[PDB]
């Protein structure tokens, strides 16, 4: 309902059933939602950083972190990750 | 009951008889709950670190450390310790 476990902008039930993000604050997710572009995310409510990665399941899930990092991963069950490697020529 | 003396967040009786982990919170050992996958856990009530290495017995037992550290670590009485050697080719 409104309990909140891990301390994230997040509540119980909306990581385990289904929420997204609109005016900052997340919501239930409703089916009717995804004609609009909105997307469906779930993520664990025993834990701030499902992935790993530094930025928390709110900071994902709204796109407030480095505006740089790509659009994929936004959800939270994929992380923000660079790959660098290096190449002679 | 609910005294504390080690001063982690597991109480003075739970550890001289034994206590699980479950949402985040430390209860009471009961044999049907090995079915479940849990495990049982004994600690020092008159010490916040059992085995001496940084993570107290709560961090410990609950998996609230680096997830990189091994399932059987997690114990309060098995150390978190790395041991690195070097060999030469
Ligand atoms: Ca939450
Ligand atoms: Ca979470
Ligand atoms: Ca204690
Ligand atoms: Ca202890």
């Amino acid at each position: 309902e409104d309990l909140d476990t891990d301390n994230d902008n997040i509540p119980d039930s909306y990581e385990r059933n289904g929420y997204t993000i609109k005016d900052l604050i997340a919501v239930k997710w409703e089916d009717s939602f995804a004609e609009q572009g909105y997307k469906k995310y779930v993520s664990n409510y025993l834990e701030s950083n499902t992935a790993g990665d530094p930025y928390t399941d709110y900071e994902k899930a709204s796109g407030s972190f480095d505006k740089a990092i790509k659009t994929e991963a936004r959800d939270p069950l994929v992380a923000a990750y660079p790959i660098v490697g290096v190449g002679m020529e």
